[PDB]
């Protein structure tokens, strides 16, 4: 066996708009609740520093399974270690690996996660688009039978990077780089429906497939060449994708937001040859690794504030080279899922935010629904 991915969020320095309310991490215990993909026994937890200049130190970690909001099955719960002591300082700019624990893990379970703090770093690294409530109490309340029904609420997750397993060879996971239409702004909060989600529960239920976990590195705003949330695409592809565990496949779907940030014509056409150009270095360095890269089509953008004939033009440029160039191994084509038959350049209505852009809970489903499970064998 070797570990494979089965959950992970996408790092970044936190913005001021998106820190904890108060009373703060700093001597504060906080609750938070990922989806795993596949299940498995034997676990591994990842927590991130990379994006802060201070060190970050964390007294205790618990696991259990979360019953729904704040609350957690007490008897699953167990206390995490860190070369055999419960408490640890993160580094500045690193991260830290959990000491293996058993754990009953089924498929789509949902994990409450309960980290106390001692003192932390005011740049937090976290992911802000969580898509999920977090809970926050100040003081050390690590104990299973701790009280979070009065905590504070907050739908941004801070630290936490991933979960592995251990598993077979016949397990791999799927790693998918995007924006926040893949952290999934739009879906519905606590009810874990981004479209990777969507991706997972058609791979656990086809047989063939179902030991292949999924990892979201969505991250809301990001760009592939410059600017955006977070760091670019192509600075954290090293880290967000070729460094996770049992990867097989590789999703590519980003550059909208390259694109809308485009004033002009001649720099939304450089900017289309830029994302071309970004998507060929990705998908070399992912081939030289065995993982095989699909590309994803840019979805519409007309009646969206990010409209422009313009920036229209450059996103058929992307989508052309995607669709016919033959350098993605295989395309998974979202624009065509997405868009209105009747209007095709903009997203059918009933499947979207109210903004244009964003896909709903529906959209995310249909994109999901897709996917040709095919892509993923062995």
């Amino acid at each position: 066996k070797s570990w494979v991915g089965t959950w992970a969020t996408a790092p970044q320095l936190v913005e001021p708009r998106n820190m904890p309310p108060a009373p703060g991490l700093t001597n504060s215990t906080l609750r938070q609740v990922v989806c795993v993909s596949i299940g498995g026994k034997q676990l591994q937890f990842r927590f991130s520093n990379r994006f802060s200049k201070s060190p970050v130190t964390m007294k205790t970690v618990h696991i259990a399974v979360s019953k729904g909001g704040s609350e957690i099955e007490p008897s699953t719960s167990k206390e995490l270690t860190f070369n055999g002591q419960p408490d640890v300082t993160m580094e500045p700019g690193k991260a830290v690996i959990s000491d293996p624990i058993s754990f009953n893990l089924k498929p789509r379970m949902l994990v409450a996660i309960t980290i106390s703090f001692g003192e932390t770093s005011p740049d937090v690294t976290g992911h802000p688009g969580s898509r999920t409530t977090s809970y926050l109490l100040a003081g050390d309340q690590s104990s299973p039978d701790a009280d979070f029904s009065q905590a504070v609420k907050t739908d941004h997750w801070y630290v936490i990077n991933g979960i592995d397993l251990m598993a077979q060879k016949r397990a791999a996971a799927i790693a998918i780089l995007g924006n926040s239409i893949t952290d999934g702004r739009g879906s519905g909060t606590n009810k874990q429906d981004r479209w990777p989600d969507e991706l997972a529960l058609r791979l656990l239920k086809n047989k063939r497939t179902r030991d292949i976990g999924v990892l979201n590195m969505g991250i809301g705003g990001n760009c592939v060449l410059h600017g955006g949330l977070g760091p670019t695409a192509l600075s954290r592809f090293n880290r967000d994708i070729l460094k996770q565990h049992g990867v097989r496949w590789l999703i590519i779907f980003e550059g909208v937001n390259d694109i809308g940030g485009t004033p002009d014509k001649e720099a939304a056409d450089k900017v289309a040859q830029g994302l071309i150009a970004a998507y060929d270095k990705m998908i070399d360095e992912a081939h030289a690794k065995g993982i095989k890269v699909y590309g994803g089509t840019i979805t519409p953008i007309k009646k969206s504030f990010y409209y422009k004939d313009y920036r229209e033009t450059a996103r058929q440029t992307v989508n052309k080279w995607i669709r016919t160039s033959g350098h993605f191994d295989a395309v998974i084509d979202f624009d065509k899922a997405m868009r209105n038959p009747k209007d095709t350049l903009t997203l059918r209505p009933e499947a979207q935010s109210g903004d244009y852009l964003h896909p709903n809970e529906l959209g995310y489903r249909i994109m999901a629904g897709a996917i040709d499970l095919s892509l993923f064998k062995e």
